[PDB]
């Protein structure tokens, strides 16, 4: 990232800790855990609301030492209070910014917000999982502002939990104890948590949503598919993600050792000499070298992350991830409660800035053999069958003689987001209660107000709904401003923090209060559907047939003769 970025941002973050000071009130407040007593503030927002403030309240025993790559255990309590007037540190990770490493391995820790502590009714109780491919990520207020949904009477919970290969390693030896999912494992606990506990915030434990952007939306997708979990929530909003994205799990077992050898290592290909070196290594060396562990195969196969969520090789006392993600939607709880999903209208453009540096990659649209979905290309990707089924990928996509960006951009959308989605609809289809799915398609396009995100896709000045473009008119972040009342971001505001509230309340998105949707009939989708019909959130709310549908089609005819595997 630019040298003028990091000046500018460093700026920003300079102005968001004196408006932090400024936004922050003398009127602390005492509330009950299940581990003690914990201390919070009241605090400001620039609309003139106001908002209880519980920040840093640990869920887990900080992950340090001999708990470091293990799963999480129960915290120790406390006698008198615990402050929560501050935040924690998030998890250590590669600052998008600047490129130093930041953060610290005592991260497992969440945020509690409400506009009432004592409401005079149970509120529903929304939890958000951020996204940023389980390498990235955070639960401050600088990028994960409660301002917007504070305006409604919601009980809102940010969550923290591992992540990179501390998060996420994996090693087969059973006697390690070290099988993967750690930051699955985070999450988990953390829901048991907030379901023992938001009732002492105004919270109703049996009115819990959980959503999430990207791979925080694959993250609520595991929350819903792991046995862990059963009953700990009641609604979930998939937003641009879920589990059988080809991005959301790796098998990564092998990845720990070269690791190792990146970081120093001396000695053999065996997990126990490769975990203890591990195991003391200074984890900013570990963070700072996970660039580099993807092979150039690896990364010619798209494969994005080298640690993340991963068939767990043996089972335990906290598994997540017993078996590939599609053979657990075929079992998974959370297919029988209620469900939103969607994507916004150019997902693909999140890669203008990937495209900048690689010009080369536009290329790979010439035969697409590249994007074909692994399980059915070979390793080499030169087999006549995979150069076919890249063929009907390319009729999809590229639009003249030669490919274009634009074309690439849509291809990614498609790659990483729509085709996924369209496989998950139809595998649960055949394995649920009847429960209803609603989809939404997030088309609202603005430059007035945006989000951190646009500084590292390199989005300044650039059309079209990006990937995290929706995340400005759900949170506040040290690059927002106020906007008036009468403006298209604020109606926007108004609508998605509307119907999420609305949903988490009812498990049905419609609600005629909301400006803008007199006219809506949001029907869910129905397993005879042949076309998705979707909620599109532009100026104007209009359900329409999901536009994506024929490529979608297209792409799902690769497996025409493997329809096992879809």
């Amino acid at each position: 990232v630019s040298l003028m970025e990091k000046l500018k941002w460093k700026i920003k973050c300079i102005e968001n800790k004196f408006l932090n000071y400024r936004l922050t009130t003398n009127e602390t407040v005492v509330a009950e855990t299940e581990y003690g007593k914990v201390k919070g503030v009241k605090r400001l927002t620039v609309y003139d609301d106001s908002y209880y403030s519980f920040e840093g309240i640990p869920y887990a025993q900080p992950p340090v030492g001999e708990l470091r790559f293990k799963a999480p255990q129960r915290p120790t309590p406390w006698d008198g209070v615990r402050d929560c007037c501050n935040h924690k540190d998030k998890s250590v990770q590669v600052d998008f910014i600047t490129g130093k490493v930041c953060g610290s391995e005592d991260c497992l820790y969440l945020s509690v917000y409400t506009n009432n502590l004592n409401p005079e009714t149970k509120r529903p109780v929304l939890v958000y999982i951020h996204g940023g491919g389980f390498i990235i990520g955070e639960n401050h207020r600088d990028m994960y502002g409660p301002d917007y949904f504070i305006k409604k009477d919601v009980v809102l919970i940010n969550i923290q939990y591992r992540l990179g290969a501390l998060g996420f390693l994996s090693l087969n030896s059973e006697d390690l104890n070290v099988p993967g999912n750690a930051g699955l494992k985070d999450q988990v606990m953390a829901l048991r948590w907030i379901k023992n506990n938001c009732a002492n915030f105004g919270g109703n434990p049996d009115n819990i949503t959980v959503f999430g952007e990207s791979a925080g939306a694959a993250s609520t997708h595991y929350m819903m598919l792991t046995e862990q979990t059963r009953g700990l929530f009641h609604r979930g909003i998939l937003m641009s993600g879920n589990a059988i994205c080809p991005w959301a799990n790796t098998q990564c077992q092998h990845r720990a050792f070269t690791l190792a050898k990146l970081a120093g290592y001396k000695g053999e290909d065996n997990d126990k000499d490769v975990l203890e070196f591990l195991m003391k290594a200074k984890p900013q060396d570990l963070i700072k070298l996970e660039e580099k562990v993807l092979t150039l195969e690896e990364r010619t196969n798209k494969v994005m992350f080298p640690f993340g969520p991963t068939v767990e090789p043996y089972q335990t006392a906290d598994c997540v991830l017993p078996k590939h993600p599609r053979e657990m939607v075929k079992t998974a709880w959370g297919n029988s409660i209620p469900t939103m999903m969607g994507n916004t209208s150019y997902e693909g453009l999140f890669f203008t800035s990937i495209l900048k540096q690689m010009p080369l990659l536009v290329k790979e649209l010439e035969t697409c053999v590249n994007f074909v979905p692994s399980e059915l290309a070979d390793a080499e990707r030169t087999a006549p069958e995979t150069l076919e089924m890249g063929a009907k990928i390319k009729k999809a996509h590229v639009t003249g003689e030669t490919p274009t960006a634009d074309n690439f951009m849509d291809l990614c959308s498609h790659f990483y987001f729509w085709f996924p989605m369209h496989r998950l609809l139809q595998l649960r289809f055949n394995h649920t209660s009847g429960t209803p799915v609603y989809l939404y398609r997030f088309d609202f396009d603005s430059e007035d107000l945006i989000n951190p995100y646009r500084i590292m896709r390199s989005g300044r000045g650039v059309k079209g709904v990006s990937h995290t473009d929706e995340l400005t008119y759900f949170f506040w972040n040290q690059l927002a401003k106020r906007m008036p009342k009468e403006s298209r971001e604020y109606k926007t505001i108004e609508r998605m923090t509307g119907i999420w509230t609305q949903f988490a309340t009812t498990g049905n998105p419609y609600s005629n209060e909301i400006e803008g949707m007199e006219n809506v009939s949001w029907d869910p989708i129905e397993k005879s559907d042949e076309v998705y019909k979707c909620l599109n959130i532009s100026d104007e709310l209009k359900m329409i047939d999901v536009p994506e549908m024929g490529k979608i089609k297209q792409w799902e005819s690769m497996f025409e003769k493997h329809r096992d595997l879809f």
